[PDB]
């Protein structure tokens, strides 16, 4: 007799995933009728944005963290502190703090207070490689703790990248990285970063930000140990990973289903290369599962969204169904160091969480469109046609304009 909308977003194995939960969910509770609305990841932020703009909210909904507090000044997001408190023995204390805090917001700052939402999960992103690859070249196995150096990740790269089945043409290639999602790493490896420290000046231009990119796009257009552009463009380089082309790819627990049924070759984790820190870097993604302010059904509404994030036994299925790892430390530790679930290295996920894992800077500001304004013209760098020196100094003034405005915005809005 509950009806329920619940808005979220994955790739195919995800969605399937969650939509096997949920019914697991509707077993739980016979009461309550979840309806799904589903997105791709790429789809999923105009769509939800549209939701909001009309006061259509889902009941229970996916949403950025960088969004929380825009959320919050917005009367989106449930208060579901009390919601939590009263439920039956879940503990988030059991939960990721990390990741728990994400969705706290006490009035003035995220990480302390009311809770407006329950974490997904948490995502950190590791590196890859392809070990039938290395051990058929007869190249000795990268480290599982010791990052390559930048020179010493190119060295073996080359040393991958060659015409596999002799007819002249390469066909097997060191990397393929995809800079929307790994030139992170590099840029905080090397002691930079998109924002200073206040979260309020741009800061591309520094010249370890420039070098960090330019080494980047040197990987395509200078020491060529990936795919052409031609290439790249014929078929994309997460195809080409997961067909055994390549070296070196990332890896996102949301990626191990996938994998598990696309990838025959052998693969394992190691920290991503390092540049003049000498410390590895690389993010821990998260999404918020959120419960509309509007919502009839505020107890069955946070509910289902504990179901998915904190409860045992949804928490099981997801871990089982190979599309994210634990919430809860403990099993997460647990499950890390069982040797029959791969990638061996599975710990090196646990090491990116507690250790060298850092958040989007757009987690920091009110929106992220001075963000989203680098990568928007930043392919022509990517592709050799500008350097990365002339392109941070035309983006940095467009950038800051958006970063000032989101400032501003912020004060407008939570008066
Ligand atoms: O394109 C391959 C895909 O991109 C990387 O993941 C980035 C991002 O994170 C998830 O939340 C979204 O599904 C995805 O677009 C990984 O290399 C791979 O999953
Ligand atoms: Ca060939």
């Amino acid at each position: 007799k509950i009806e329920l909308t619940f808005m979220f977003r994955g790739q195919p194995q995800e969605q399937t995933a969650y939509k096997n939960v949920v019914k697991k969910f509707e077993e739980k509770h016979p009461n309550v009728k979840v309806n799904i609305v589903v997105t791709s990841p790429d789809q999923y932020a105009t769509k939800l944005r549209a939701a909001i703009a009309g006061r259509k909210i889902p009941d229970v909904f996916y949403f950025n963290p960088g969004e929380l507090r825009a959320y919050v000044n917005s009367n989106v997001l449930l208060d579901i502190t009390k919601y939590v408190e009263n439920s039956k023995g879940v503990n988030l204390q059991d939960i990721w703090e990390k990741g728990v805090n994400k969705y706290r917001f006490d009035g003035e700052k995220v990480g302390q207070g009311n809770l407006y939402g329950l974490p997904k999960d948490l995502g950190p992103f590791a590196l890859g490689y392809n070990k039938t690859m290395f051990e058929k070249a007869g190249i000795p196995l990268p480290d599982k703790d010791k990052p390559y150096t930048w020179q010493e990740f190119i060295d073996v790269c080359k040393k991958l990248t060659k015409d596999t089945n002799g007819d002249g043409k390469l066909d097997q290639w060191g990397t393929g990285l995809n800079a929307t999602w790994t030139l992170q790493g590099f840029v905080w490896s090397n002691g930079a970063d998109w924002i200073d420290e206040s979260k309020t000046k741009v800061t591309v231009d520094d010249p370890k930000f420039i070098e960090a990119l330019q080494f980047f796009a040197d990987m395509q257009n200078k020491y060529k140990v990936t795919p052409s552009i031609a290439e790249a463009q014929t078929l994309d380089t997460y195809q080409r990973w997961l067909r055994g082309q390549l070296g070196f790819f990332p890896v996102g627990p949301w990626d191990l289903a996938a994998f598990d049924q696309q990838i025959k070759f052998e693969y394992d984790l190691i920290p991503w290369p390092a540049g003049s820190t000498g410390k590895p870097a690389t993010w821990v993604g998260s999404l918020g599962i959120g419960v509309s302010s509007m919502t009839k059904h505020p107890k069955e509404a946070v509910e289902l969204a504990l179901y998915l994030s904190a409860d045992p036994e949804g928490q099981k299925a997801l871990v089982d169904q190979r599309v994210q790892l634990p919430n809860s430390v403990k099993v997460a530790e647990e499950w890390a160091k069982d040797p029959s679930i791969k990638p061996a290295n599975k710990q090196e996920f646990l090491d990116i969480i507690n250790d060298y894992g850092h958040s989007f800077p757009t987690e920091y500001t009110y929106n992220g469109e001075w963000y989203d304004e680098f990568y928007r013209n930043l392919q022509p760098v990517l592709d050799g046609k500008m350097s990365a020196e002339e392109y941070v100094k035309k983006a940095k003034p467009k950038m800051q304009k958006l970063l000032d405005q989101a400032i501003e915005q912020e004060k407008q809005a939570s008066k």
